[PDB]
């Protein structure tokens, strides 16, 4: 079917005083919604393009469907790894999975910390499997879709883009990133670790 | 453990005369070498910026990181996907996927075929699935990593760098894009498939 | 010798109420200055890493001089290209090169806020002349340096990354572009396409 | 007016046997030729987009402009800083400018061909002048038009394409980039230079 927007499973100003309301509304109903509109548009335009064998704009086709569909889906990730109840530090086999992988939480952290604020325009910190060859790595996602290799599995997701928060704190990015600790909802992040290792 | 490079189950020569033993050498023993010998080295200076703390290129081994992982990752599919028996069309589920998400074999192939011929650079055409969607769609990533949303689980891709033709093909990319469909092994993208839904 | 922050020829508040005056303060103070730091320290470790004649991170100081000398070229002709008691359209020269290049003045207006509010990720429209064609044309840039030719020489740029109107017009991309027109300085534009076809 | 293909002030084959006669003929006729007629045929459906006053499609038509016009300025510069009287060193002001840019005339050749060897796909090695600072720097450009701040001049470019050397070297890419070094015409980088400094 269509891709649509999901609800969050908090009230917008959940997160405060890390997150502001203002933010996560303009978010979830601004921007996230833009992607769903988005990604339902590239599928629909491809389907004409098959039934008129008329692949002339192929490319833009191909980047529309990429950039929103990444968009829908970081930001579908991005609304369940945050948590009110969130904080503090992982636990069972996650928390003995980063600490065998990138040695201990605080340097696991270090790093997160460091490619999410020294992305050169907009993009993210992802954690992710590869399946490939069964590690934990931390990625720097550039915009939405670029900068990671296919099949990777998504588990903790840290949005870079200047919307996520300029309007708290406006260029000091590396207290909004200081902030997102405090709200990280560990149990999501430990059961899509989960399933990714099954 | 270590990336490392796969045996093909092949013999160089055995793609004749749709693609040549020569690149077929050059490009398992010499392109994908490298990025197998680059995985392993940027995942080796990362435990040792961990180990001093110093984060001062992040940018560059996130970079490093996921340029060779994805070489590696798409190379290895490249090879299983391709075989000296295979050719003619998908069988059962996945056929009736293709047709069911493109209309026909024959629409889901020219599209493929669109995508694989029009990159502006290096890039190759791929065949994935959306595990959020539930959908069979194709993507353009532009070389080994951009275009395409994290987690799609990749099932067929068709290598456009200019290394994997210019040998044989020369300048004449949509020859070689058109000889690629007699030696698809189906039964490695029936596999695929039938594990990324299950 | 060493780069530096320009001084503006106006007062943070002097383009209220179209731009505010804590943006273009917060713009010229935090955003310009670290890229003019940054460009001026890309260049001191190139010189490093050619005295201990070490260029294995040249990747990355050839993308940190591109990204950050393209970012304080960009700002320094953003402050130029804007004035108080700008505003109107273009006189003389550049106004019969604008309609005679995009069909009319209206025109070239539409085809630059187009690029300007479709651009996915940082990125700005630019209006610029390239001297092999000898032709002006408007470009739509990626984050500060990607997407247009080496030697265009830039006459009017429009900021379209998030810092330069959040705050202010949130995600209404579109009245920051037509609110934009009311702050134009087109006697600096029409002097800089002077030099450029002299 | 349009943009053509320019004619080659040597024959094929003079640049024997540092680069093949086989690579100048099917890049000169084939790649060059095509990137004209892309940037030909971007600015006409710009004409045609700006008429019917619909920019649904600006992103593609602005990105085949700059991928397609930066193709044919880089190939334009390429056939004429290459020759086969050439090679050596610069001399006079251009070499005094290198040296205390670079160094010395060593330094600077060894930055350029880390530069031109570690590209992450297709690209370039590139040396220009930066106007506002005025400053000889080199760059890595990535597809024909990213990774350089608007402006630059332009003087001396090694095509890292790799339809630039694959037929002759094949995957030996750092011998290509030595073998280059015999073919530089410096008079004419020079004559670029005294024009940049103008
Ligand atoms: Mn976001
Ligand atoms: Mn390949
Ligand atoms: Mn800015
Ligand atoms: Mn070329």
């Amino acid at each position: 079917a269509e891709y649509t927007l999901p609800d969050l499973d908090w009230d917008y100003g959940a997160l405060e005083p890390h997150i502001s309301g203002q933010i996560n509304e303009l978010h979830h109903s601004k921007h996230h919604a833009t992607y769903v509109k988005g990604a339902n548009d590239a599928v629909a335009k491809l389907e004409e393009a098959r039934a008129k064998e008329d692949h002339s704009a192929i490319l833009l086709n191909e980047k529309n469907l990429a950039f929103n569909l990444a968009g829908h889906v970081n930001h579908t990730i991005w609304w369940k790894n945050l948590s009110p109840n969130g904080g503090d530090k992982p636990t069972g086999e996650l928390a003995a999975a980063i600490a065998d992988a990138f040695g201990s939480f605080d340097k696991f952290r270090a790093q997160f910390h460091a490619a999410a604020t020294t992305v050169q325009g907009s993009g993210w910190a992802a954690l992710g499997w590869d399946t490939l060859g069964n590690k934990l790595l931390i990625f720097q996602v550039y915009d939405e879709q670029t900068n990671f290799p296919l099949g990777i599995v998504p588990l903790l997701l840290l949005d870079m883009w200047e919307h996520a928060f300029y309007l708290q704190y406006k260029n000091v990015k590396v207290d909004f990133a200081k902030a997102f600790w405090n709200v990280v909802n560990w149990a999501d992040v430990q059961s899509r670790y989960a399933a990714a290792t099954s």
